[PDB]
This record gives C-alpha cells, sequence and structure tokens, in this order.
C-alpha cells in the first residue's frame, strides 16, 4: 500500500502510456485554495502564484485574506485565500530519463492489475 523511494512501480509516462518507472523521491507539494472575486474556486494554486505577497518566503496568507493571483493565462485576478494543504507526492523517473511528480493514485505496484 505504501510506496517508498527506490521502489520500481508502474505509472503513466508523459506520452500517456503506462511504463515501469522508479520512485526517486517522495516530495511534498503545497497547494493553495482561493476564491476569486467572481466567486469561482481554485484548489490547486502554488504558493508562488500569489502575487500580492511573497508566500514562498513568509508562508501562506491568513485565512480569508485578500490577495492577487497570477492565473494559468498569465493574468492577475483578485481573490481571497481559503486554505493551504500539503500533498505527499512521488517523483518518478522512466527508462528514458524523463521524470514526473505524481499523486498516490497514479502509481501502481508491479503486482497489481491496471487500471
Amino acid at each position: 500500500q505504501s510506496i517508498t523511494a527506490g521502489q520500481k512501480v508502474i505509472s503513466k509516462h508523459k506520452n500517456g502510456r503506462f511504463y515501469q518507472c522508479e520512485v526517486v523521491r517522495l516530495t511534498t507539494e503545497t497547494f493553495y485554495e482561493v476564491n476569486f472575486d467572481d466567486g469561482s474556486f481554485s484548489d490547486n494554486l502554488y504558493p508562488e502564484d500569489i502575487v500580492s505577497q511573497d508566500c514562498l518566503q513568509f508562508g501562506p496568507p491568513a485565512e480569508g485574506e485578500v490577495v492577487q493571483v497570477r492565473w494559468t493565462d498569465g493574468q492577475v485576478y483578485g481573490a481571497k485565500f481559503v486554505a493551504s494543504h500539503p500533498i505527499q507526492m512521488y517523483q518518478v523517473e522512466f527508462e528514458d530519463g524523463s521524470q514526473l511528480v505524481v499523486k498516490r493514485d497514479d502509481v501502481y505496484t508491479l503486482d497489481e492489475e491496471l487500471p
């Protein structure tokens, strides 16, 4: 059930197909959740996407605090900080040398059926 570093596993390569790969490191990804001024919700912002303050250096903003965020479209939107949640993830390396940082549910042991 538990996946550890150095373990050979099976996961989807960037080309979309499953291949054996090796977990080279267990990382911790911190995602920010915010409510945009129009009411829409985002649950996967990175600390760096907050452009109204420097979260990478001083931590997440306070609950409900007003912030500006740089969205995936390169634009800046006003919003309110909701919460922060660190997620344990897996950095995997395939035979060709490419790597990906994936979630637990995207990793499989050699003995289990796919998908």
